[PDB]
């Protein structure tokens, strides 16, 4: 019932992220690039979108941009080493309804993630 | 036009948050304890809600559990010196949107304030 994607370059954290996902019992696909993870952004239907910031191909903006500009609401996630106040602010005016830099405690991601659903 | 309720008992904090809101155009209406709160909280509309926790009368979890308890399902915000991830998650849990701990950044509130807004 519920479908996440998650799109993170470092493979072995994003395979960390998805088991976590999972437990919750969700549905989660996982990108380890910027080029299916647009892809998988804009032409598969997702609840939440968990997504890193430097990525290869495109980056975790483009991919946010790319979705609003095609009418794709669907909450969005920013979990980045980008992790600057400045940054923080980029990504929510951007479109991002949560920002949630690196290193990040597993319980917050989770909580944060489930905040975004049910709303 | 967009309505954002402030409950604060930092008289200084609270007005100086009230000011920058509608410095954003936003029409913000102040509270000082957990009395006033408590009854805005749960009788008038809101667009956000940004909660304190500590405050006089009702804390924090008290109005945002009661909120909830009677399907107030408007945006809440908790801007709270509980820094603690742990109290983090515990405020997520219970139904709170986003969390941001004290001290904060004054652009991040009002980044955070508009993407919760923002459906
Ligand atoms: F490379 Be991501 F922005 F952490
Ligand atoms: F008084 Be609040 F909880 F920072
Ligand atoms: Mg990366
Ligand atoms: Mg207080």
């Amino acid at each position: 019932n519920v479908r996440v994607l998650v799109v993170e370059d470092e493979r072995d954290l994003a395979d960390l992220i998805t088991e976590a996902l999972k437990k919750e019992m969700f549905t989660v696909d996982v990108c380890y690039d910027g080029e299916e993870g647009m892809y998988m952004a804009l032409n598969e239907p997702f609840d939440v979108v968990i997504l890193d910031i430097m990525l290869p191909v495109h980056d975790g903006w483009e991919i946010l941009k790319s979705m609003r500009e095609s009418g794709v609401n669907t909450p969005v996630l920013m979990l980045t080493a980008l992790s600057d106040v400045e940054y923080r602010v980029k990504g929510l005016n951007m479109g991002a309804d949560d920002y949630l830099p690196k290193p990040f405690d597993l319980r917050e991601l989770i909580a944060r993630v489930r905040a975004l659903i049910r709303r």
